[PDB]
């Protein structure tokens, strides 16, 4: 309970904005922080601490069932909250997005060694080709 | 010496904001690049130069030992200087952060495998949770 | 058919600024995202998917040749067309930077186990150190 020497990854983050408003801090820099993820580097000699934060973004993680209608929220874009529905069309995975916006999915298919998705959002469609590592 | 070739990591930065506002760049875009450091991967072949810029967000360190009051200059947060004063209570590790905030300070305790740091300032407070790796 | 578990890395997309604007999102949030590439690791077990989006720096590359003028679109800073000729000067590498700005360039010398950067822009002079690793 007294022991601090480890390595510590940051999991959650609670009223940090406001935190930050408090502090005198402006929009962006806390419009940066928020999407940042902090690491705890800390050598304790009984008395004596030495800690080092870094930063490296707010990693971002969907779980779903194919045909199990999930609720999705879109942080790391639009704050939103979407009910989400994945269904195979073949080889291709397609989602709608049931929420605030219209016209709100998306759809991926392997073609290859390559996927590719789609991203369509109202009147704006997203185009997105990752490569394989 | 005209031998460039090496990893090198960025260690200073002087009129960096200045420099920027001399390109015609705006608040927001600048609020950003204080926050990075570069680092230059520079591939020579003769008269030929290859230069990689890779930017991570800086880290930062801190060293104090629990009794002893030491000025803590916010370079992490909103560039302030603090007398700060760590001390236990009970398990629990409390700092009180003198200067131009009131009520600002921090706690932090062990509880199994993750870290708990509750940032106190003023009315506003911010919880956050480490898990240890 | 149907297994993409594997690591991807972005290598294209298309429409992302308008995207992200139809998304009620802008300002300082829309500068940053334009700057990213991500990777996504999918972990499928038949039906049920776990997927992590972490992102990193877009990270920005130069290939040159000293004394031949080419044309350098100065992203990562303020998205300009410059003639740029590096030429050396004794044994600082000097550049020049011919477009919107005047007295735009950069210079750039070994000292020891340390890399020096002064990068001017009119009146603006930026200093920049970096130590070999």
């Amino acid at each position: 309970t007294r022991d601090q020497n480890g390595t510590w990854e940051m999991e959650s983050n609670e009223n940090f904005e406001g935190y930050m408003k408090a502090l005198d801090i402006d929009f962006a820099t806390r419009k940066i922080a928020v999407r940042l993820t902090q690491t705890l580097v800390i050598d304790q000699d009984g008395d004596n601490f030495k800690k080092k934060t870094t930063s490296t973004f707010r990693n971002y993680d969907v779980d779903f069932t194919v045909g199990v209608e999930f609720d999705e929220y879109t942080k790391s874009l639009d704050n939103r909250h979407v009910k989400a529905l994945v269904t195979w069309e073949g080889d291709v995975l397609v989602c709608v997005q049931k929420g605030e916006k219209e016209n709100r999915g998306w759809k991926k298919w392997i073609e290859g060694d390559k996927l590719y998705l789609e991203l369509t959002c109202g009147d704006q469609v997203c185009r997105q080709v990752f490569k394989k590592k």
